[PDB]
């Protein structure tokens, strides 16, 4: 069981970065699910995701605190 | 099907916040395979993951710059 059915298939390992000092928003949600229309952002995709399959996978959220 | 077979199971969303200012070091993963030991942390247990599941998913890098 794989868990990411397309993000960036032509890369060995989907790793991304964020220089934290960039970020503008106060919260900023960043994607868990491999499922997101605007991967490495969380755009929501989530919810279907975790109804679709009984999962329950959410985001990361960085903070400017 | 579901990605997280084993982390916080009894959370209805596995959602976690980090506040930049708050990073110890210039580097740190984040885990986006639901695998980690340490997680929201990332341990590289995506490399063992990607190997037995052909898959290419990998941890998100909060960086101080
Ligand atoms: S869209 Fe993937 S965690 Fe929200
Ligand atoms: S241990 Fe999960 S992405 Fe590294
Ligand atoms: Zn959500
Ligand atoms: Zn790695």
């Amino acid at each position: 069981g794989g868990i990411n059915p397309e993000i960036r298939k032509n890369e060995d390992k989907v790793v991304d970065s964020v220089v934290v000092t960039e970020l503008s928003k106060n919260i900023t949600p960043y994607c868990r699910c491999w499922r997101s229309g605007t991967f490495p952002l969380c755009d929501g995709s989530h919810v279907k995701h975790n109804k679709a399959n009984g999962d329950n996978v959410g985001p990361l959220l960085l903070k400017k605190q």
